[PDB]
DNA sequence: GAGGTATGTAGGC
DNA sequence: GAGGTATGTAGGC
DNA sequence: GGCCGCCTACATACCTC
DNA sequence: GGCCGCCTACATACCTC
């Protein structure tokens, strides 16, 4: 068994004393080797004997849904175990060394007795992705198999502190383990004065007398697990079986531990698995669902809005090339990413990445490297190490307004800001996009719509003149949806057809009788080209029809010639019969793919929502974008009528500054006095040169107050009159732009309709010039 | 064999016209799978038929100094193949795909044709490493085991263009190959419009487009070796046999190529490999040598100085803890580190390591984290990803001071600047650490000296007012070494001794007779401490009279128990004989380390330099130190004039701006019209405030021009009379440093040196704090 | 007297 | 009517 | 996310005649 | 510096009675 230290004296009459710590991963390996090497010194806490260490690898594989239990109509229920459940490496190990065998009840003395160590310790951090993941499914392995030894506590984990406050001049913290806990905790406090936070997102962040001082009192934080009724269902609805079954169970949201059973579980360390699976493996279920799930505002996750900010950020100074990894480590420098770089530099290349059938029609980024062409479905691209992204940065400022970010929702970790909530963008993006992806309950297939069919249903709702404008309005209120939505034909020589209640793709084909060869110019919308020819390869009695197949297909383009059996060609058609709907030849070559979608997002406040139809994303998405739009036009004025106030201020110092001649005044104070003697107003320019996300309310009620720095702060050469004509004229700029905003606010269907128009024109504008280009615009 | 993609129709009838491309690595892979799948539409480039794909795994193993050519007295000189030569795969790989046997000498045409491929094609990357060591390395095999291979042009390499100029407007560029034809070129060329530079530091940085462009014309850019009669001394010089016979070989310098041999090597490809041998891979050896050999001025190679300026820079502004990866790759991103991050982590950790018996004395960083222990010689360190560090503030700030680092030369990468070309500290530090590296034909090793007897010579050196500063001054001109260096005892409870010409290391032990066990608490100066006791569980005898070694010892400290035979204890005694230097335990237990120097280094200028002494180096870093404090000096004595002339000026504006009243003044022109009509002072006050990096010329000539900025730049606030007063203050106070400086000029001994000896009390105090606190300041 | 074997360091592929 | 097998996507371990 | 072949020198061990 | 086990759902294939 690799990763395993052997305890010594384990396995032996002693083997009741020696435990086994079972390690997430290989910072916990080295958490727990420092702690047992500790050894002299500290003669209290373990060492290597009596202890045993092995690594989980990861997450383990979940045993509720490989296990069968058939034939048990024998009397006995009998459960036969997975082959791909037998030959896992790390559960065949962990049960190697424990000794233990799947025939045998605990039930016992003797029974457990039989076991190489007397308990098994896990180890994991102090998160979701760990405590609720890797702790739940294994619980949920011990529990499947061997219940007794749950009930007679031979399960247990060791639990670490999430975040420790230390107060100065005293050496003992505070250890607090959920956010929830420090929370109440800080809030309960009067200030935060002499107070250090510290926070482990993960065992590795230990230090060196942080872990000796947490194996000193290692026999603490040892909790063992116990089994009540109720945890049986539990297991059940949140590990294998029905998706459905936990469906209804996650739309509801984790319920808090009340402070009862904390006091229980803190006085005595017995924590019931129900409890764990209410509160750890639920919260991570919940957390996942977030994460992989789309929000149908933006039409992108967590980890994509968050690369889409970090890029933001990145190049908006300068647009100049940036390795993956680079980029990366940015952004997870700047956007607190704290899961890993593997995963997210995987996320920034698919982002990056644009082919026929790719999943991001509109990429946010654009690729400077090999990023994988169709034929490999994206696998083929190069290490993050070589390849390099630039921002499209005309996309994106179109798409994705900069005053539309300084008015959203934003995410704040730890107290500073992170990634926006969500984006609205100008354009739907959950409809303009494809994707396939499970999440914890929930599959998301999405198939992206023409750039023909949405553009006009936005230009109806948005534009008054639009004939279908009233139809439009009236169809939102009750749900006609009289204009068409169809799937993009973009990069798609095939031809869409609509059976039913279901669209088919299909693949082009050319037959040449004489020749006897069937060229394939087309495949379905998202098959991976590579894979196609396995999967036709593989077929039985397909392959017996055909002979050879032979790929001449480069990058971009489908070109596949099939050789087959010279008098096969109409039995092929004899051997399948052909319907209304595929051909003989499609049906052979399985040139039809039946789209599904499974449109599943995620709420703004951060739940699950289900729609039927394309229509219902569509008609969600319009009201946010409107809203956006009429507060944007309001903070504008707000924030025009402070500057031209200010400016107007700034123009009247600088015409009389040479009758007030502060220069022969104390200092600030005295400069101030005066000023606010001759009228001068007081205001913050701090705020009113750069509201950033400053709200109407607090915008007006930090601007009636302030100092003079506005008069203190500029510079001599702003007195030549040039300056003070330039700043004249900015003024009458300004108040111009005030009105026409004042007309705006007062537009027929909504305020600001006409400036989403434009920004519809202009993003429509740079799409098509980054299709004519191959999204690569230089 | 992994990594070989077979060509088709390769080792049959037409195996003469297939090539194997010999890739360094798996980037080279991805971008000759890109040119050969171009397929299609490029029917004149080639496709994986004739053209097969290998990997060499970076770089391979010198086979010169594996084959042993024994028994060559039977009438034949036969070369026997080590066995480590035998069993390394990726010989053994091309090998076997080539067909090739080591019997066979392939003088006939039929003996060449037996091969499976009608040639070997190596592509590398265009730089030093890669051209020049890995080629380097493989064509000193082929010409080992089989020149007529060479001679009949069986091995050529694929070249690719290092830099390419674009002009606007046209779409063929100038592909140089070499930087200093580049440099050529564009000083050649009158100025640098409308040219876009791009570099291509390995093969991955092509784009697509580009190779396509490549393979377009993949008959070309492919090199034929031919091998000369003067080319087997060079190939045994460079590769293999004893080191000194290319010591005097790499103290001269690269010979660049004359003119007809580049034209004669670009009119028709057929590259001598004496050429090859004379530029690529002579330049490869003294690149590696400036970058494995330390400079003797601050004790640091290249990537270790290029990883303290980084350091210097991402920790200026805060202090905060980073990751070792997020400090690598902004090291890389910054510094222009153009290899990697693997070498950058591992030099980092190394860096920030601290443990008795650590090759950093006194590291330039603080680790948080698990940077190993003494125990595994520092292999135990966990992954830089969940291993923080931050700059030791407070000592380089007293050890490298940044008015110093103003005054350095620099090295430019691509005309931007980088880490300095070297650090000089206030106290030598290749003096003061440990080390031990080989580098292409110099070995370097280090023991450090003791911090008293270096303060002490550095001292009696600047201080008049020691009473050994003239006696050290005639030491100096007549190389007497009057005051002693010892090697340091900190961190190390043994002694040293000094026999003949070489320095003894001893760890202590104690011998408990009646209990009959050997205790050992201190072992030698850089002993790993656990491959020492597998070395004395390997030695046959020493084992025997041994039974039981166990390992007490916890961090920081050694405590070993040897548990012997009854009788051996006397017997051992009688073994080994003890001498006057060793004791027979001593000797039985190997507690004696004779510890060796080889005083190798390079000079500032980019030689290399042998010193006999650790005097030698001493009194080489002192000139150095004592000219960039002169230098140090007059440049402030200078910008202090610049400064005081200029707050003059501001402050006369700043008493007559009531009457000057530039507030009727069209704009800056008539302004500084009448600033110097009134007679205020043109100067660029950038460069004033700031001269950054700017010699005394520059400085003078920049300063004597500019504009009134100063004047019209400064603010309102600054009018009032509290701002003048502080002015003038300030004023007076740099008028009193100035005085100040002009006396220090006037220094006895040399100027500037009252500051020297400051500034070694404070980096010795500095030194202390951190030697008591365990290198943890905080 | 016998050498060739294996190790080991930092900065790189 | 028979189900259990294998695959496959993105974000994570 | 760990782990593994190589170069370069030079000294020091062991091993075998 | 590449490469490899897992979770999560769901539809669609194949395979076998
Ligand atoms: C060895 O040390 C540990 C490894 C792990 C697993 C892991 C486990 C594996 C395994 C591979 C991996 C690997 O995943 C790979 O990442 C790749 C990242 O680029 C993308 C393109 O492709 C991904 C592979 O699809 C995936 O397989 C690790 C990445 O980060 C992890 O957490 C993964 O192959 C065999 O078992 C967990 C640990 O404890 C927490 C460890 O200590
Ligand atoms: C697989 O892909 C390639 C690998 C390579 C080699 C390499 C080769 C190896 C091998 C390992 C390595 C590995 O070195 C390891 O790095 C580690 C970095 O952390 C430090 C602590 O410890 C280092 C190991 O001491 C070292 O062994 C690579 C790192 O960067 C390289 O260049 C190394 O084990 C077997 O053969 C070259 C290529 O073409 C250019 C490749 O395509
Ligand atoms: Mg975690
Ligand atoms: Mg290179």
């Amino acid at each position: 068994v690799d990763k395993y230290t052997r305890a010594r004296n384990a396995g032996g009459k002693r083997a009741q004393d020696c435990m086994l710590l079972a390690a997430e991963g290989d910072s916990a390996l080295s958490l727990l080797r420092t702690g047992l090497t500790l050894g002299k010194s500290n003669p209290s806490g373990p060492s290597f004997d009596f202890c045993g260490m092995i690594s989980l690898g990861g997450v383990i594989m979940n045993a509720c849904k490989k296990v069968t239990n058939i034939t048990t109509d024998s009397g006995e229920t009998i459960m036969v175990r997975n082959e791909q459940l037998t030959n896992n490496k790390v559960l065949q190990g962990i049960v190697q060394v424990l000794g233990l065998d799947f025939n045998c009840h605990y039930k016992t003395q003797e029974e457990r007795a039989k076991l190489r160590y007397g308990c098994i310790v896990a180890c994991v951090d102090q998160d979701l992705d760990g405590c609720g993941k890797i702790l739940g499914l294994l619980l949920a392995y011990f529990h499947l198999f061997w219940p007794q030894l749950i009930i007679h506590g031979f399960v247990k984990r060791l639990l670490t502190p999430l975040i420790r406050v230390y107060e100065k001049g005293k050496t003992m913290p505070v250890e607090f383990y959920y956010e929830q806990e420090f929370d109440a905790w800080a809030k309960k406090q009067t200030s935060l004065v002499n107070h250090t936070v510290k926070y482990y997102k993960g065992l590795a962040a230990h230090d060196t007398h942080e872990v000796k001082s947490m194996f000193k009192h290692f026999d603490n934080m040892v909790y063992t697990f116990t089994l009540d009724d109720s945890a049986k269902e539990l297991f059940h609805i949140y590990f294998g079986g029905e998706s459905e079954l936990r469906k209804r169970e996650l739309c509801t949201g984790v319920v808090p531990l009340t402070e009862t059973q904390t006091q229980s579980i803190h006085s005595v360390r017995r924590i019931p698995c129900s409890l764990h699976l209410q509160v750890d493996t639920k919260a991570y279920k919940l957390d996942a669902i977030e994460r992989q799930i789309p929000n149908f505002l933006d039409g992108m996750t967590r980890a994509r809005r968050k690369i889409l900010a970090g890029g933001v950020k990145c190049f908006a100074s300068n647009n100049r090339e940036r390795k993956v990894f680079q980029f990366g480590g940015y952004v997870a420098d700047h956007m607190f990413y704290h899961h890993g770089d593997m995963s997210l530099n995987t996320s920034i290349i698919k982002a990056a990445q644009y082919y026929p059938g790719s999943s991001h029609l509109y990429p946010v980024f654009i690729g400077i490297g090999s990023f994988g062409s169709r034929h490999l479905g994206g696998k083929d691209a190069g290490s993050p190490r070589y390849i390099s992204v630039q921002l499209a940065s005309e996309f994106i400022k179109t798409m994705f307004p900069a005053e539309d970010s300084w008015l959203l929702p934003y995410v704040f970790e730890d107290g500073q800001r992170a990634e926006p909530e969500y984006y609205v963008p100008v354009l739907p993006l959950a409809i303009m996009e494809y994707g396939a992806n499970p999440s914890e309950g929930w599959k998301y297939t999405t198939w992206a719509r023409q750039l023909e069919d949405i553009l006009a249903l936005v230009r109806a709702y948005v534009d008054k003149d639009n004939p279908k404008h009233e139809l439009l309005h009236y169809a939102i209120k009750h749900k006609i949806t009289i204009l068409p939505l169809r799937p993009s034909n973009y990069n798609f020589k095939g031809h869409l057809k609509r059976f039913g209640q279901y669209y088919y793709s299909y693949g082009t084909y050319d037959i040449s009788e004489q020749r006897n060869i069937i060229t394939i110019t087309e495949l379905p919308l998202r098959v991976p080209t590579v894979a196609y020819i396995e999967s036709i390869k593989k077929s039985s009695n397909r392959m017996t029809f055909i002979e050879e197949i032979i790929d001449y297909s480069s990058s971009e383009t489908i070109e596949i010639l099939v050789k087959l059996k010279p008098n096969s060609l109409n039995r092929i058609v004899e051997e399948f019969k052909e319907t209304e709907e595929q051909d003989s030849i499609e049906n052979f070559l399985r040139l039809r793919n039946c789209l599904h979608s499974h449109l599943n997002f995620v709420k703004p406040k951060g739940g699950i929502i289900e729609f039927n139809s394309y229509y219902e994303i569509l008609y969600a998405w319009l009201p946010y974008r409107r809203e956006l739009y009429q507060k944007r036009l309001m903070r504008e004025h707000a924030v025009l009528k402070l500057r031209i106030i200010m400016e107007t201020a700034i123009v009247r110092y600088i015409n009389e500054s040479a009758e007030l001649n502060l220069s022969h005044y104390e200092d600030e104070k005295e400069a101030s006095r005066i000023l606010s003697e001759h009228g001068f107003p007081p205001l913050n320019h701090t705020l009113i040169i750069s509201p950033e996300f400053a709200s109407i309310e607090e915008l007006n009620q930090k601007a009636l107050q302030g100092c003079y720095t506005y008069i203190l702060s500029l510079q001599a050469r702003e007195l030549l009159i040039a300056a003070k004509t330039r700043r004249v004229e900015k003024i009458k700029k300004m108040q111009a732009r005030l009105d026409k905003v004042e007309q705006l606010l007062q537009e027929s269907p909504f305020p600001g309709a006409s400036v989403w128009l434009e920004e519809i024109d202009a993003v429509e504008k740079a799409i098509i010039k980054g299709r004519n280009t191959q999204w690569k615009f230089h």
